[PDB]
């Protein structure tokens, strides 16, 4: 049960980070704006730099007139905000920001969206999943948690949780990138990003669903605001299940640490009294089956529409098509339920 | 069903800070109708009772910049039957009488009370007379914004608040810290939000708890839900008056619900019964209404503030008319003039 203990480095390395200015993109990396770039190959310790390096490339810094230290801050801030569970970490919140980067190099979205939605659905992937504590929504009702009591009420528990954590860092001294904004503009930009934020639950993806589907049937509308709206909802779950996206060894390493995450909930809730529901528990869950069935009802339709609307997105949606083969393959070679005795996947 | 929006201060800046007496010598008494006030003295009287809680002073207000905010606020609510400006100018008064008549500095933090009044202005800017589950069935912009969400026009109402703080000249907070600022955006989206009959279901069991262990000043959880008490204290506050008044908002309820209802079967939908003239029974559905969601909600209310008894038994002696009513009533819908009279 002390695997369910994630720490927080601090309390709700800058002057060393612009040392040397910012990064150009290239320089990280030749294959940094690519497709089959892997993020979470970057060592953790130069993240905070492509961070800065990603939004000099997609002109924001300049557009927006960021005050560099001020990012630099914020980007720290954020990054110390993430506690250490196996998968809901900064290195995933990382991920999701560098996906997101990787669709406006690729997709050209400075075609389809504003400016500011762009730079919003950045900084959203980057604030995400802030101070997540390696459990979902049911169990901070479950065990009756502050974050439970205070939203509840208001549905999306968690993620109005990470929404709230990101308005306290930009309410931080010194930590305030939007301050070049006017009050109009400061107010779109929270909205934006509170709306991108509540769009990573999955109830609210499957709300929305029917209409992203229409969208993609008539065809995307650049000057339609619902489209722009559904459009960043979209984007916003491609870049949190972009993982899929990636190699085999990836996806692979990514269900490794997904289900220890969820098996560490499951048994808290056993030493709870509780029962948890089958995936998260270690006994019950059958991961090939669990992870072909994530693939078919939820990742690649999501994929599927990002190619419907951006026909250069077709090798995310047959990459994410060739991970669903491989865990069919896996079902053929994998005796056990849950995870082996020694948690890793290498056994394959 | 057209409900139409007037438009897209000096006579307020020469004497619009009356003291409360001069408007009535009943005016921070829980027997007073607000309703009884001339539309044209509302403004005033939104600022007497703002300097009467000494919220001017104490968060320094400017006071051109606070009658202009009144003038918007006003101008921003539209002409149906019930929600519309005197709605909110008569919620707000009950949010004055609260602070006036229950102590509620003892209670909340003096930013959480300025909040709630805020709020009340605010609450149902942009109205159209029509309901969240309409925003839906008609698919109007409202609901492609917020139905996703939940509380379309709760959500509505509180863009349309910020919408008039970032207009020229309009913004009371902007000489707030950037914390305190966003404290109070904060505080005025939640409360808002609680105006959500759908809202207050899902908060109810919680409300009750609080009311049954006590309240605990130093439980931030508890000032939460005491703002979303208090807040739909304040919106059904027409039912803590007289009989007449009662009779009358029902009138007004009603006549806008049947609207609805009659543009629910133009579009080809099936209206709820509440909402069509030929199946709803008035006294009936009052008494639904008085028995699981005000009472209900004045019954907490006695229970924190003993004070509040009167409000609870006020509310209790209406439901009691409705039911000896409905005898003396015999028809669905309304009458042709759209009057409650013959009762
Ligand atoms: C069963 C399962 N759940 C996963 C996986 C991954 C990694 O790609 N993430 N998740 C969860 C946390 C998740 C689901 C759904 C959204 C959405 F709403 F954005 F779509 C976000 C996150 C996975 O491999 N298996
Ligand atoms: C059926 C019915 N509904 C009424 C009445 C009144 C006037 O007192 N207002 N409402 C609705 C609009 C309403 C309900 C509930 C909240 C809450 F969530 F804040 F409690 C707000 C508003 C009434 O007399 N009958
Ligand atoms: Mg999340
Ligand atoms: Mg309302
Ligand atoms: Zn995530
Ligand atoms: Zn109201």
């Amino acid at each position: 049960l002390s695997t369910s203990l994630y720490k927080k480095a601090g309390f709700d390395e800058y002057t060393k980070l612009l040392h040397d200015g910012i990064q150009p993109v290239a320089a990280i990396d030749s294959n940094f704006a690519s497709f089959t770039y892997t993020p979470r190959s970057l060592p953790e310790d130069d993240t905070s730099m492509a961070i800065l390096s990603m939004l000099q490339d997609m002109n924001f810094i300049n557009n927006y007139k960021i005050d560099c230290p001020t990012l630099a801050r914020f980007c720290l801030m954020v990054k110390k905000g993430y506690r250490d569970p196996p998968y809901h970490n900064w290195m995933h919140a990382f991920s999701v920001s560098h996906f997101c980067y990787l669709l406006y190099k690729n997709l050209e979205l400075t075609n389809y969206l504003e400016d500011i939605e762009i730079f919003a659905l950045f900084i959203s992937c980057m604030c995400h999943d802030l101070d997540h504590r390696g459990t979902n929504n049911s169990f901070q009702v479950a065990s009756k948690s502050v974050l439970a009591a205070l939203y509840s009420s208001e549905g999306s528990v968690m993620e109005r949780h990470h929404f709230a954590q990101a308005i306290a860092i930009l309410n931080t001294h010194g930590c305030n990138i939007f301050d070049h904004f006017s009050r109009k503009d400061y107010q779109r930009m929270l909205d934006l990003m509170r709306d991108i934020i509540l769009a990573t639950d999955l109830a609210h993806h499957l709300r929305i669903f029917k209409d992203l589907q229409k969208m993609a049937e008539v065809g995307y509308d650049r000057n339609n605001k619902q489209h722009h709206r559904l459009l960043l909802c979209l984007l916003m779950t491609s870049c949190d299940l972009s993982d899929q996206t990636k190699g085999w060894k990836t996806t692979r390493k990514i269900a490794e640490l997904i289900y220890k995450e969820f098996f560490s909930q499951g048994d808290l809730e056993k030493a709870m009294g509780n029962r948890p529901m089958e995936m998260m528990d270690r006994e019950k869950a059958y991961i090939p089956e669990l992870q072909i069935s994530f693939m078919e009802h939820i990742a690649m339709p999501i994929y599927k529409l990002l190619q419907d609307l951006f026909p250069k997105a077709a090798e995310l949606y047959e990459r994410v098509a060739s991970n669903r083969e491989h865990w069919t393959k896996v079902s053929h070679k994998f005796t056990i339920r849950g995870l082996p005795s020694n948690n890793s996947l290498d056994f394959l």
